[PDB]
C-alpha cells in the first residue's frame, strides 16, 4: 500500500529512474565520493579511537541502508568529523589507554557498537512518534556555533599526530586549554620525520586541489586528492622505511573481508546513554539541515519524520555489522552534487567502491603514516572553520541570534561538547521569551476623517475619542509578560483602578477621564492560564470604578480560552467582544448617549 | 539623608508612633506571639536537628534586627516549619547521627551557622543589586504546591517522635515512601507511654483552641494553648517521672544565659552553598508574600528590595549570635494581627518575652517529652495542609496553573525538597511559552458601513476588501512562535509566495487574489531577533510575487527594533507603516487606482 511505499521510498523512486541522462552522472558521482570516503573513512576512525577498518565499514553499510529508507536525493551519509569526535570522547573515557592492545580494542569496539545502537534507537523512536517537528527548534546559529566549536577541538587533537608528540589529553571542562599548553610544553619532543611527512602531505593536497580547481577540465571525473596523497605517502613510507628507522607512527594492520555480525552489549547502557543522546541529536540536526538545503535548491521536499526513521535504521543495522554512528555531511553532499549526483544510486555506487577496497586492497595501507591522515582531517575542516564568518553577520542584524552563536561556541570550546550543545539549546529557547517579555503597548486614537486608530505617540495626527480609552498590546499575554501588561495598562491609561477605589471609599466614609476601556486584542496570538487570570483581574478592577471593558479584536482560540477559563461571568459578556476597534468605539459612544437619556 | 532613613526604616516610623491608641494593642500582640514563639521555637529547633536552645535564640535576635531594617508592619519573623525542614536535611546529611553527642552537636551547629550566613548574604545581595523584582516570578501556585509538599514531609518526620519509634530515615529521592514503610514495619516497637503523652497533648491543644475560639472573651489576651500544654506536660513528666521509668524521650538540658558570639566556618562553603540558595529563595518567597498580603489588606506598601536587605541582615547578624535562618510566616503574622499588632513594636515585645525565658526560665523544660513538641508541630501544620483546597480551584479556572501546583507538590513529596522547588520553578516559566507558542491568527474584514475590521470567521458580517488581504497575529513574534506565524500566514491567506514564484518561473522558462498584504501588528507586544528575521523573509517573498506588505499597528519599540534589525531596506520603507488597518487599507486602494491610470 501507500504506507509500505512511503515507509520504503526506494520501491517508489527506483522504477521511475530514467537510465539515459542520469546513470552516467550518478556513476561519476559515486566514484568521486568513494575516492573521498576511503581516506576520510580511515581518518575519522582514528579521530574516534577505534581501529582503522571501522571507517571503511562505516562508509559501506550506512549509505546502502539510507538509499533504501531515505527521502533525500543529494545527501551522502557516512563518517563525518563532529560525530567521530563525540564517539571518540566516550570510547577513551570508558576505555582508558592503559594481548593488551587487542583486549583494549575489543572493549573499545563494544563501546562503539552500544553508542551506534542507542543513537539509532533514539532517532528511530523520534521518527515513529512523529516528533520530527522538534528538529526545527535547532536554530541555524545554534548549529553553526556548535560545529565551529567542535572543529576547534578536532584541529587541536590532530596537532599531536601531525608533529609526532605523545601527549595524553581530555575532553572535560576547560580541556582545550590544558591540551594546547600540553602541546606547547612537548614541542621540543617533536619527531622531525613526522613533521616532514605532514608538510609533504599538505603540499600535495593543496597542489592537487588548486590544480584540478583552476586548470582545464580534460576529465569526466575530478582528480581525487586525498586518495593520491594517501597512495604516494604509503609508498614513500614503505620504500624509505619511515616506520622502523625514523620512528614515524603508522596505521596498523587493516584486515581483509566483510564485517563480522556483532551484538552491542547493553551492559554499558547506563554509562553511555547520555552521549548516545548527544550523538543522536547532532546527527539529526546536521543530516536534516543538509537534506533541506539541497531539497530547497533543487525544488523538492524531504519528510523530517521519514528522515529520522531512515537515519535510525541505518545506525541500528550498522550497529550489528560493526559500524559507528553515521550522519550526512555538507562536504560529501556538495562533492556528490557537483560531480552530478541525481539520486541515491550515487550512494550505492560509492559503497561498492569502499566494498572492493575492504575486500581486496585492504592491508596495502599498512605503511600509511598517521600524519597523512591528520593532514587530511585538517584540510577537510576548512568547511566548518569558515563559519566564523557568521558571527559578524548575525552581529549586524540580530544580537540575540549572535548570542546563540557565541554561547554555543564558547560552551563547546571552553567546556564539554555535550554541555556546549545543551547550554546553546537552552539559551536558544530562552531568546523567544526575552523577545516577548516586554512587548510594545500603545494607546490608540482615531486618525481624523478616517475610521482607523493608531498609536498617538508615533502618529501625532491621531486624536483620542472622548470618554473612550483604547489600549493595544502587541504580544501574547502569557506568564512571561502578564504583570508587565497590567503595569503598562495602569501607566499609559493614567488610572490605577484599585487606588481610585481606595480614594473613593476613604472620601465616602469621611463624609478618571473615561467610561470605557477598549482593549484591542488583534495582536494577542494566544493567552495562557496566567493570561486569563490577569485579564480577569483587569476587568474586575475596572468594573469596580465603573468602567466597561470591551475587547475588540480577539481571534477564535483566545475567545474559547477566555471562555473555558471563566472570563465571561464576572462582569463581561460575550456581547462586549467586537470585531474591530471602530465597532467597539461606536457601541461605546452609543451606550453613553442612550444612558444620558 | 533620605537614603539613611530609607536604609533604616526605624528612624522614620518610630518618632511618629502615637502612644495612646497603639501601645496597648502592640503589647497585647507581643505577649500573644511570645507565648507562641517559645514552644514552637524549641519544636522547630528539633525538626532542624539542632539542640533545643537554638529555637529560643532564633526567636529572639531575628525579630529585633528586622524591626530595625524592615518595611512590613504585620510580619513576624522567626523559626517557621519549612525552612527548619531544609536546615535539618543539610545538618543530618553533613553530620550523620553516629563526648560523642557534644562533638556531633558542635559540628552540627557549625553547619547551621554556615547556612544562616550564606542565606543572609544571598538575600542581602539580591536586595542591594535591586533584583527584588525576581520575587514576582515565584507564582502563588508554585508556592502553594511547595509548602503543601513540605508539610507532608514534616508530618511524616514527627510520626516517629509521636509514637516513640527509633527509625532512621532520609530526605533523598523517593525518601517519603521508604520512610512511611519504615514506620509501618516498626509500629510494633511503639512506646505506649509516649503515645499516651502524645494523645494527651493533642487533646489539651484542641480543647484550649476550641474553648478560647467559641467561648466568651472575658480576656484582653487570648489563652496561650501551646504554652500551657508544654507546661502541664513537663510537670506531668517530672512528677510521674516518665523519662527514666517508662523510657519516654525528653528534651535535654536548656542552658541559661544570652547567646555566645560565634563564627560560621566557611570551610564547609562548597558542601552547603546549594541548600543555602534554596533556604534563601524559600525565605524571600514566603516572607514577601506575607508582607504583601497584610500590606494590601491594611492599605500600605512594602519595598521588595528593602525587604531583601532586612531579611539578609537579620540572618547574617543571627549567624554570628548563634541562630538558624529565620523568615516570616503567615501563622505568627495572623496571630500578631488578630491580637492587634500595629507596628514592629510587637516584634520587639515578643523578643523580650523569649529573652526573659532564655535567661531565667530556661532548664525547667528538662522534663518536656519530645512527643508534646511533635504534637505542637502537627497542630501548626493545619495551615499548610489546608492548601490542598487550591488544587481543585486552579483545576476549574486554569489547567496550566493547576499543573504548576501539581508538578511542584509531587516534585517535593516524591523527590527532594530542593529539587521540587527547582522543577516547579522551571515548569512555571515554561507555561508562559506554552501560552504564547500557538497564538491566535485571523484574517480580518471590514464590518459593512463601519471603518472597523474584525475576524471574518467569528463575525460573519465582515467582508474582505477587494485586492487587500489583512492578517492579524495576537501575540509577540519571537523564537517560540515565529515558524508558526509564517505557516499560518501562508495557510489563512491561501498563498505560498515561494511556490507561486516557482510556478511562475517554470511557466516562463517553458514558454493570487491580492496586491497588498496588511499585517495588523496591534497585538505584537514585542519582536525579538528571530522575529525580525521572520518578518524580513515574509516581506522579501511577497515582494518577489509582487505584493506590497504594509504594517498597520506597530508600537514604538517594535518599529525601533525592526529598524535596528535592518527591516527597512529590503523593499519596505517606513512610509508603509500606518496607524490603523483602515489607514493602510485606504492607502492600498488609492495606490492601486492611481496605478490603473
Ligand atoms: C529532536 C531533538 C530533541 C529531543 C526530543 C525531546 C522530546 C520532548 C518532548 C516534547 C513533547 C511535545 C508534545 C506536545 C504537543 C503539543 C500539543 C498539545 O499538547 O495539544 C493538546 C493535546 O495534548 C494534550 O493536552 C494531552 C495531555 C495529556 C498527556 C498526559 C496524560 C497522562 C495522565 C497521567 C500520567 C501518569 C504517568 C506516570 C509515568 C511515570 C491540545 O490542547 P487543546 O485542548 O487543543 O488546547 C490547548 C492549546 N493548544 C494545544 C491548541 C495550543
Ligand atoms: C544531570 C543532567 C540532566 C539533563 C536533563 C536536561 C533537562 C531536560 C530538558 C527538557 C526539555 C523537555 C523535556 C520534557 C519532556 C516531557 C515529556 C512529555 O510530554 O510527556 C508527558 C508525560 O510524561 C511524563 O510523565 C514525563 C515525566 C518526565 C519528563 C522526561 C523528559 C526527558 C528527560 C529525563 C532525563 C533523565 C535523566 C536520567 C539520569 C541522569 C506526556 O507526553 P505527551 O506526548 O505530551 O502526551 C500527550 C500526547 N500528545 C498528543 C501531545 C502527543
Ligand atoms: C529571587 C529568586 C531567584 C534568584 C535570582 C537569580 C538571578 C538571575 C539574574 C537575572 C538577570 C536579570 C537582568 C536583566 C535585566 C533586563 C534589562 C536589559 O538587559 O535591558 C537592556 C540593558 O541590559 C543590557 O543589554 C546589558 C548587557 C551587558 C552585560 C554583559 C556585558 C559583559 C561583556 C563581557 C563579559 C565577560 C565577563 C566574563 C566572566 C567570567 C536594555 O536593552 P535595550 O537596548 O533597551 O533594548 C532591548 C530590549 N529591552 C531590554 C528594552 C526589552
Ligand atoms: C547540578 C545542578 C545545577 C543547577 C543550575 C540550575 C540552572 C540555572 C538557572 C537559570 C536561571 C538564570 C541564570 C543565569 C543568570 C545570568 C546572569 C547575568 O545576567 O549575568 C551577565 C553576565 O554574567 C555572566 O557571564 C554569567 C555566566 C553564567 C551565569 C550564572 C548563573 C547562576 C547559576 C550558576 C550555577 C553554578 C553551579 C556551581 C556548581 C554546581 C551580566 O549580568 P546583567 O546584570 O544582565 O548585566 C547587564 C546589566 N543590567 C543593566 C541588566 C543589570
Ligand atoms: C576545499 C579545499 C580545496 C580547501 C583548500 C585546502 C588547502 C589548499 C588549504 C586551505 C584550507 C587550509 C587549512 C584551513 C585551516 C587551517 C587552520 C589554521 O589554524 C592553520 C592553517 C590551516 C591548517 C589551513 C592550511 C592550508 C589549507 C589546508
Ligand atoms: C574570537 C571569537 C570569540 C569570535 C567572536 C568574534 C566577535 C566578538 C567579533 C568578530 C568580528 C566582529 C565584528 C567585525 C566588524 C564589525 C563592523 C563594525 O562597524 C561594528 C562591529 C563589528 C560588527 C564587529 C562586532 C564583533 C565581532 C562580531
Ligand atoms: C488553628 C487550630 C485551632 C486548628 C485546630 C487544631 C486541632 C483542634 C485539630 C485541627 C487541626 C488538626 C490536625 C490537622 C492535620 C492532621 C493530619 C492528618 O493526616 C491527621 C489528623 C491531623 C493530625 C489533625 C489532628 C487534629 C487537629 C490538631
Ligand atoms: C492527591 C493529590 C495528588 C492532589 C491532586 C488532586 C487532583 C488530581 C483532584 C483533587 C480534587 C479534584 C477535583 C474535585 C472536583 C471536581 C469537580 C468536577 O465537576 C470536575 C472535576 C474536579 C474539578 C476535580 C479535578 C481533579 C482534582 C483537582
Amino acid at each position: 500500500k501507500n504506507l509500505l511505499l512511503s515507509f520504503f521510498p526506494i520501491l517508489e523512486w527506483l522504477p521511475k529512474y530514467n537510465l539515459k541522462e542520469w546513470l552516467l552522472g550518478d556513476l561519476i558521482a559515486g566514484l568521486t565520493v568513494g575516492s573521498l570516503q576511503i581516506p576520510q573513512g580511515i581518518a575519522f576512525a582514528l579521530l574516534a579511537g577505534l581501529p582503522p577498518i571501522y571507517g571503511l565499514y562505516s562508509s559501506f553499510f550506512p549509505p546502502l541502508i539510507y538509499a533504501f529508507f531515505g527521502t533525500s536525493r543529494h545527501i551522502s551519509v557516512g563518517p563525518f568529523a563532529v560525530v567521530s569526535l563525540l564517539v571518540g570522547s566516550v570510547v577513551e573515557r570508558l576505555v582508558p589507554d592503559d594481548n593488551g592492545t587487542e583486549a583494549r580494542d575489543a572493549l573499545r569496539v563494544q563501546v562503539a557498537f552500544t553508542l551506534t545502537f542507542l543513537a539509532g534507537i533514539i532517532q528511530l523512536a523520534l521518527g515513529l512518534l512523529r516528533l520530527g517537528f522538534l528538529v526545527d527548534f535547532l536554530s541555524e546559529p545554534l548549529i553553526s556555533g556548535f560545529t565551529t566549536g567542535a572543529a576547534i577541538h578536532i584541529l587541536l587533537s590532530q596537532l599531536k599526530y601531525l608533529l609526532g608528540l605523545k601527549i595524553p589529553r581530555h575532553s572535560g571542562p576547560f580541556s582545550v586549554i590544558y591540551s594546547v599548553i600540553s602541546v606547547f610544553h612537548n614541542i621540543p619532543n617533536t619527531n622531525i620525520a613526522t613533521l616532514g611527512v605532514s608538510l609533504l602531505s599538505f603540499v600535495l593536497l593543496l597542489v592537487v586541489k588548486e590544480l584540478n580547481k583552476r586548470f582545464k577540465k580534460k576529465l569526466p571525473v575530478p582528480i581525487p586528492a586525498e586518495l593520491i596523497v594517501v597512495i604516494l605517502a604509503t609508498l614513500i613510507s614503505y620504500y624509505f622505511n619511515l616506520a622502523e628507522k625514523y620512528g614515524v607512527s603508522i596505521v596498523g594492520h587493516i584486515p581483509k573481508g566483510l564485517p563480522p555480525p556483532s551484538v552491542p552489549d547493553l551492559s554499558l547502557f547506563p554509562l553511555v546513554i547520555g552521549d548516545a543522546i548527544a550523538i543522536a541529536i547532532v546527527g539529526l540536526a546536521v543530516s536534516i539541515s543538509v537534506g533541506k538545503t539541497f531539497a530547497k535548491k533543487h525544488g523538492y521536499q524531504i519528510d523530517g519524520n521519514q528522515e529520522l526513521i531512515a537515519l535510525g535504521l541505518m545506525n541500528i543495522v550498522g550497529s550489528f555489522f560493526s559500524c559507528y554512528p553515521a550522519t550526512g555531511s555538507f562536504s560529501r553532499s556538495a562533492v556528490n552534487e557537483s560531480a552530478g549526483g541525481k539520486t541515491q544510486v550515487a550512494g550505492i555506487v560509492a559503497a561498492l567502491v569502499v566494498l572492493l577496497v575492504l575486500l581486496f586492497l585492504g592491508p596495502l595501507f599498512y605503511y600509511l603514516p598517521k600524519a597523512v591522515l591528520a593532514a587530511i582531517i585538517i584540510v577537510n575542516l576548512k568547511g566548518l572553520l569558515m563559519q566564523f564568518k557568521d558571527a559578524p553577520k548575525l552581529w549586524k542584524v540580530d544580537k540575540l541570534d549572535f548570542l546563540i552563536w557565541l554561547v554555543t561556541f564558547l560552551g563547546v570550546v571552553f567546556l564539554s561538547v555535550e554541555i556546549g550543545l545543551l547550554v546553546g539549546v537552552g539559551f536558544s529557547l530562552l531568546t523567544v521569551l526575552l523577545r516577548t517579555q516586554r512587548p510594545r503597548t500603545s494607546v490608540l486614537g482615531r486618525i481624523p476623517g478616517t475610521d482607523i486608530y493608531r498609536d498617538v505617540k508615533q502618529y501625532p495626527e491621531a486624536e483620542e475619542v472622548p470618554g473612550v480609552k483604547i489600549f493595544r498590546i502587541d504580544s501574547p499575554i502569557y506568564f512571561a509578560n502578564s504583570e508587565y501588561f497590567k503595569e503598562r495598562l495602569k501607566r499609559k491609561t493614567g488610572v490605577d483602578p484599585v487606588k481610585v477605589l481606595a480614594a473613593r471609599k476613604k472620601a465616602l466614609k469621611k463624609i478618571v477621564d473615561f467610561h470605557t476601556l477598549i482593549l484591542d486584542f488583534s495582536a494577542v496570538s494566544f493567552v495562557d492560564t496566567v493570561g486569563v487570570k490577569t485579564l480577569k483581574e483587569i476587568v474586575k478592577e475596572y468594573r469596580e470604578i465603573g468602567v466597561q471593558v470591551y475587547l475588540a479584536g480577539c481571534n477564535a482560540s483566545v475567545v474559547e480560552k477566555l471562555e473555558r477559563g471563566g472570563f465571561f461571568d464576572d462582569g463581561i459578556t460575550k456581547e462586549h467582544l467586537f470585531l474591530s476597534v471602530h465597532d467597539a468605539v461606536l457601541f461605546a459612544q452609543a451606550r453613553k448617549a442612550l444612558a444620558e437619556q
